[PDB]
């Protein structure tokens, strides 16, 4: 091994995009060049707002020898880990707006394996890209939930305040518990939300979502987290409770904007979201 | 009523000195009506939708200086800097050439400051900003009590500890203690007990000190509002104000003050005014696109 002496100064192009949530730095690795050995710090310092731009991580867009792109997610201590799921629209986004594939739907290899997006392109922009979010486990076992209860799915009572709430318990990979409400802008965020989450029967706690469903395509959501696998869930949720349809596209307004779902009969629910550009510039740094 | 909606953008340089950063807007070039400034700034400082910083810097065009300084924190008030950005516009103004001298002024909310650039491969390295006289007077800091004479210094007890402050303002207040490492001054603890006591009815920053040599000090903060802070610049030249006052270190002498952030080099001058001189550097430059609906 070695203790390195000297140091260098380097520089890249770089894009920051937002999609649902998290924004990252985005690198085309087909075009720029960092190192092996510098990317954990040059993810930590780019992440930096102080001394960096400032993100959540760093994500760069690889050749691959199975897809058209491939993903590497750093986050902002500099550790490569599974996106599992941010990052992905943005990805799409670039992928198809930079000419690395040629078609609206396409693969992306990430660490956790090979994943299909489908780019929606309004004016030769991506507007939406489409991701497969897995089928939901509706068991108490799979929420994780203590009790017994599953059939046809997990729907309980909850006294809070001398009134009756009724949530729908589902995971897509995360716990959520779902209640309908009248009005959204009434719904007992700040105070059912906290109680429930920490409430005995959920062993790594819930995120609570309170929706009003507008129609039979249309609901308003907001959640108290323990974020797309609310809006997954809460579709989910409608779903099994007969206010919407299986393998018809719901359009959930969140605080944030738009996702649109559908639980398709296939199984899988598939997710619709946006992903934009908040700047695109050159990095310079350092390291000593 | 307004309605409608617009998509712009702006080429911008993120830059830091001692890791208090902004985003540089160069209003020679770029344009952006007065109306949207704060929303922008607001909008360009978060990480999460934004690009992320403190806030925004506008360098613009001025009756009474080459360039002036417009300052917009996070939450879009556009306000005094307190020293803050200054280095960083003075680097950019002479590496874009808005300036013909290594020697300049920016105008400034607080004032018109003089600018004197360290150049060294056609780069500015270090800029050295007149951050002007020390006030010592308790209704300068602001502060209550009296005694003055030459200069303010309390006694404090606090965690069966007996320390001392010497309070100066540059601007804003300071109340500036030594110790013997910085590293176990009681930072977090005794610095907000100080920084909210009654006796400092607009709060003040607390500044702790290790005296290495007669040119040379460690510096922490605990900062007013904010708390432990990598760089406070108004509060490094309190410190050595501080410590000349206590007889410690010579006037007009350059003093390195060794920040967490890095070092700053400090001088009260014979004359009356403090200069401050220090780093600044790009972290990176682009367009920043955004929509105002």
């Amino acid at each position: 091994g070695l203790v390195p002496r000297g140091s260098h100064m380097s520089q890249f192009s770089f894009t920051k995009m937002h999609g649902l949530g998290n924004s990252y730095i985005y690198v085309n690795m087909f075009e720029e060049q960092i190192p092996e050995e510098d990317l954990a710090l040059v993810a930590e310092k780019v992440s930096n707002i102080n001394t960096g731009i400032g993100a959540d991580g760093m994500i760069l867009i690889c050749p691959s020898d199975v897809a058209p792109v491939k993903m590497r997610m750093f986050n902002n201590d500099g550790s490569e880990g599974k996106s599992c799921g941010n990052g992905l629209r943005c990805v799409a986004k670039y992928a198809y707006e930079h000419k690395l594939v040629e078609d609206t739907v396409f693969t992306i290899e990430t660490l956790a394996g090979i994943v299909t997006a489908e780019v929606t392109v309004e004016e030769g922009k991506v507007t939406l890209a489409k991701i497969d979010m897995g089928a939901p486990r509706l068991t108490r076992a799979e929420i994780p939930m203590l009790g017994e209860g599953e059939t046809p799915f997990i729907r309980e009572n909850f006294l809070y305040n001398n009134h009756r709430y009724a949530f729908t318990a589902v995971s897509m990979g995360n716990p959520h518990a779902v209640i309908f409400v009248d009005d959204v802008e009434q719904a007992p965020l700040t105070t059912l939300g906290p109680v429930l989450e920490t409430h005995e029967m959920f062993p790594e706690r819930v995120n609570v979502e309170f929706i009003e469903i507008l129609n039979e395509e249309e609901m308003n959501f907001r959640v108290w987290e323990r974020c797309g696998t609310g809006a997954c869930a809460a579709v989910v949720a409608s779903i099994l409770n007969g206010k919407m349809e299986r393998g018809k596209e719901i359009t959930v307004h969140l605080a944030g904007g738009d996702l649109m779902i559908a639980w398709t009969e296939e199984g899988n629910v598939l997710m619709k979201g946006p992903a934009e550009v908040i700047c695109r510039g050159v990095y310079e740094y350092k390291i000593e």
